[PDB]
């Protein structure tokens, strides 16, 4: 598709086989989604954002359904104010933006 | 232009007379520039993101280049990481998101 921005690009994701929404984010450079149980192991990382610094739990090789496609990759799990799609998994799905 | 994602969007913009670097970010509603002085009434306003919050001034109707494109709308200055062309400006000079 080609989603204009008027309004917030939302949309579905699967992942864990729940349905959830998520903002298709260019300015994130990862893929972040609020508290939820994920397979494996984790590794820690920090993640800074427009208020500064959070802590997270990165989860690899994870399996997510965006928009109707899939996409393999790096997912982190924390404290953010709505499950953001970030440019790891945008590429995935081989999404640009034009003008 | 057509931008892959394989690194940041940052585009070269043009705004109170001074040239400065900006990421066309489609998760920010609103444009958000680094500390700088701009002309006219201003309105304090708190935004949030990852790691919280932070008070910025709002400016009204001003003009902004993106990228050769001329723009006009709400600027948020505050101490922002980063200088963040949001979907209220991206919407003007007609950017979307394809894939
Ligand atoms: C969190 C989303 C919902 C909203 N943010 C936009 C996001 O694109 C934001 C942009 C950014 C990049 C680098 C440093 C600081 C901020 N990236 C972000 O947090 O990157 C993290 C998450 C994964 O990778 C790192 S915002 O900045 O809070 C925001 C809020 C309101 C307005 N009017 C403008 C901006």
């Amino acid at each position: 598709p080609q989603i204009t921005l008027w309004k917030r690009p939302l949309v579905t994701i699967k992942i864990g086989g729940q349905l959830k929404e998520a903002l298709l984010d260019t300015g994130a450079d990862d893929t972040i989604i609020e508290e939820m149980s994920l397979p494996g192991r984790w590794k820690p990382k920090m993640v800074g954002g427009i208020g500064g610094f959070i802590k997270v739990r990165q989860y690899d090789q994870i399996i997510i359904e965006i928009a109707g496609h899939k996409a393999i990759g790096t997912v982190l799990v924390g404290p953010t104010p709505i499950n953001i799609i970030g440019r790891n998994l945008l590429t995935q799905i081989g999404a640009t933006l034009n003008f």
